């Protein structure tokens, strides 16, 4: 039996694959970066930084149902193994606000080739990813505009930690 | 700052790990496994794959769960780039099987190892995931079954898909 | 008295007449494909591209709307008799896919038109229009990927116009 | 497969066809008439118009409905450009009024058909449409007189179409 | 301590903050032409024009909201003392729609710039403000056409003003 | 058509534009404060600010809309370009208290003129705006203790923020 061939083109296609890995990769990172505050004693950001992956896979997910509706092949590649080690809280945090930024031109490179290729079902459709990253990346801003405000003097971890720790609630 | 110790013992945390990385894979093939069927008009199918890899997800988040609880730094090794080629439906779905039967032995043996070196906070909480992962092999085994019995001559595939759909639409 | 010029410029306002125009004749083509199906015994298919039909004509609508707010004289021009003969339900919806990519198409080029000119307004208004396209495109890859998995080997086109029927009931 | 054969007559199924042909007709006739109005400030009017010519293509999809139901093929012939120049709002009324008799004439002749040929399934289903006719018809009348008792020295012209919005906003 | 750079580039940045100081000129310049109605007896046009104005200020209002968010200091300026004296209702609606067409325009040239340097963050929350103030520019070509047809003979000015106190007590 | 003079004396005009202008000028010099915060870190008093900043120009929305039922023409003049340039949170709110103690005075002088005109009318009109005024001036009075019995040591300022952040949220 005949299927259809991919209703996307080669280029949009290696790009799309290519941010599913991403965001699968960033996953596991922030995991990682979890499993450190939740090891010295920062369930704060531990759960923070858990939930945050969940939003990250659930953004390869959304890239996988858009490439599966277009007949487009998912062709998944490893998911590399994230550091492990980390300095401390402010350091992990960025970290986080490096990738976050590294994502968001990810994002603007695809939508960019939307744009020249004039495929703006693809552009219409990252425009949601778009706005979400943005506020993902506004996020990891301010907590590390807060996290540095607070600093690391006697109780500024644990006052940092009990910050965050009200963000991940606020969010869920 | 001193944080509490892991309080799980080397042997455990080794085959936990384990088994994260290992339900991290099976997600990766199972979502693989879901766009060679999205990509050869099997959705059905497809659907039924995409939601059951985003519930092996769920699983190595609940082990990562439990490795933080206990002061467990959580091990996150590269993930394995899955199998892209299948030859198709049926065995797709022999190759699932199988897989489900091998994480079954492999959950097994972590709660056997539980047993042995006593620790039935482990034991205890691991039973959860016993019962869940014999309900997904019996499922994979019970769909096996149908396809093998509606075979692909005319159009089988067709039922053997708009069952398997059935499945998944009445499983969310 | 006088009234305000266009608000849109002449490439603009031709290229969006022209797309009214089009949207006409293919509504036209979709009841005639429709009429095919139920004088040969394809009642869900007869009943889908009339409905879908009826929809094209909604987004001929939908434009003249923005062109009368726009104090834009709407041209609209002959619309010619659609193709009424036709091979057979696989034939009329392949014939019927074509024509979605080709709309498909046309709206990018008008999207593309308006970004090149800095008609945001347009490109803003467009954008409802493109995802909307978008998934009559996919369905349509859809319903001709299921029509060729099952085929029309003995009550292959049963089975096939009933599942378009189904589709039909429940985009309602 | 054999289809069964139409359930009405020839001469039934060529006056019910010429009547889809000409409500498609009359419908793109009120959009350039509405778009006319449009561009004149005559946004009262303008409404009033495309909301009529929605309605004509209604019935031309109702008649169309029939049509499949009978077994009937539908025969779209060229739907020709409207006229899009006009003098004014009375003018553009006094057309629309004889448009609307004449409309009311055709059906009139084909219900008298239906009863020579004692075809009364047909004039059975002709009913309602001889009825909605009728009420649209009047309401040409009735506007048409309101047009010409007002006047257009001096405003109006104003009060005419903010009448005629009045009555837009109270059908829909 | 230190706080994170801004996130947008210093291009965008000198767009977005003469945009802010634009809406807070446009603002008062509506606020005096309202005044300049209610002293005339025209508070239709009074209240619509002091809704407009606060309107803008939102405007403004919101494009530093965004501006915070990416850490991009304000840098308001000083606020144009407007226009006191006007000739009549008409000409302050043409001169109105004139300032609502190169407001658009503005807007038009910031939102091309940020496809332009790929800030797509910045081109999606200016979509909003694109389809806002387009309906806007609409609205005010809409009030002029209408002012425009019903003249100022004899109580056409009190018509025009009853008009436009419609509108005004109905976007409310 | 003849439109009747203002209600209101020559001299009590002149104030009521004047504090127009300052409660302008004030929301402008609110929202400045607030993006030093919020480009500082310090993003509770930043949106604590800027909701002041609404406030203020709430007032002159009021005052304006007082000038236009008395027949008093509004004669807007330049809005200052406020000050930028802050050395701290302390400063800002020390700043702020003494202009909202300049606000007070300014009020309390229109305020007396009144009793001296024996305009009562605008007398009773203020008192609304004097009470709410003097709540203004004893809430940046309790903040500006607040900050100062916190202090600027290790988390200090981190402490105030939070602080100001629930006031602001308090008082939505
Ligand atoms: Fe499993
Ligand atoms: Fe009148
Ligand atoms: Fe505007």
């Amino acid at each position: 039996h005949h299927s259809q061939d991919p209703m996307l083109s080669k280029d949009i296609i290696k790009l799309l694959n290519e941010q599913v890995n991403k965001e699968m990769n960033s996953s596991n990172l922030y995991m990682s970066m979890s499993s450190w505050c939740y090891t010295h004693s920062l369930d704060g950001a531990g759960l923070f930084l858990f939930d945050h992956a969940a939003e990250e896979y659930e953004h390869a997910k959304k890239l996988i149902i858009f490439l599966n509706e277009n007949n487009v092949p998912v062709q998944l590649t490893s998911i590399s193994a994230p550091e492990h080690k980390f300095e401390g809280l402010t350091q992990i945090f960025q970290k986080a606000y490096e990738l976050e930024q590294h994502i968001s031109e990810s994002i603007n490179n695809i939508v960019d080739h939307a744009i020249k290729s004039k495929d703006h079902a693809t552009f219409n459709f990252l425009q949601w990813y778009v706005a979400e990253q943005h506020e993902e990346e506004v996020l990891f801003k301010d907590i590390l505009d807060k996290i540095e405000l607070i600093g690391n003097e006697n109780h500024g971890l644990y006052l940092a930690d009990q910050y965050v720790k009200g963000i991940a609630k606020s969010r869920k």
